[PDB]
RNA sequence: AGUUUGACUGGGGUGGUCGCCUCCAAAAGCGUAACGGAGGCUUCUAAAGGUACCCUCAGGCCGAUUGAACCGGUCGCA
């Protein structure tokens, strides 16, 4: 509930002013922050799948699950049964507290960030180091917004404090 | 010493075949031949059985660390 007040009390009263909606339901609202990482190396050494679960739980605070394969590709020794991914889907306040742990301490501990979305307004971040966080083989981060285009998504994105670029 | 030592077959022998399943030949009911054209079987599951409740693939595109694998979105009667 750190950026929650900053969004409803403060950030919302400015988005309607600029884009000029006739209501308050047209303004973008990120609804979840999905985190994921690929463990193709575990196809031959699967002891590093449990360790990923333990690490992917200390960061967000909520338990994660393995992701099972879905294809039959020999070039990755892949048959449709192996656990090769770990995902966590933060939502509501759980992503709100997590977001503040990242904009202030994660980007600061980097050794800023690209500006390119999928086109529907969902910025996704792949950081190649897991020790960028406090609790800690990178991991994907995706903020699924309620926006329509990149224009609406960007305004929600920069208001939070994402370092972005230019 | 008494006997046995298959049949089909564009002559016989050599080769191939011999029971069962699916398609075409088959002429819009059923059936229907060729040493006509194609493939399979001689199993499997203690759940891959029963029921209640629930769910939806393949592929392409855009985004994204190691990346046709993982995640987000969306076009998708399959
Ligand atoms: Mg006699
Ligand atoms: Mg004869
Ligand atoms: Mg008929
Ligand atoms: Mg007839």
């Amino acid at each position: 509930a750190n950026l929650k007040k900053d969004y409803q009390e403060r950030i919302v009263p400015a988005l309607m002013k600029q884009f000029g909606y006739t209501s308050v339901m047209q303004v973008p609202v990120l609804k979840k922050i999905v985190i994921n990482q690929g463990l193709g190396m575990a196809t031959g050494d699967k002891k590093i799948i449990d360790v990923a679960v333990s690490e992917l739980t200390a960061i967000t605070g909520q338990k994660a699950v393995p992701t099972v394969s879905k294809k039959d590709i020999s070039n990755f020794k892949l048959r449709k049964k192996m656990p090769i991914g770990v995902m966590v889907t933060l939502r509501r306040e759980q992503m709100y507290e997590f977001l503040e742990r990242l904009v202030r301490i994660a980007l600061p501990r980097i050794r800023g960030i690209e500006s390119k979305l999928d086109g529907r307004g969902n910025y996704t971040l792949g950081i190649n180091e897991q020790i960028i966080f406090p609790e800690i083989l990178g991991m994907n981060i995706t903020f699924v917004t309620s926006a329509q285009s990149d224009e609406e998504g960007y305004a929600l994105l920069k208001e939070f404090g994402l370092p972005f670029k230019n």
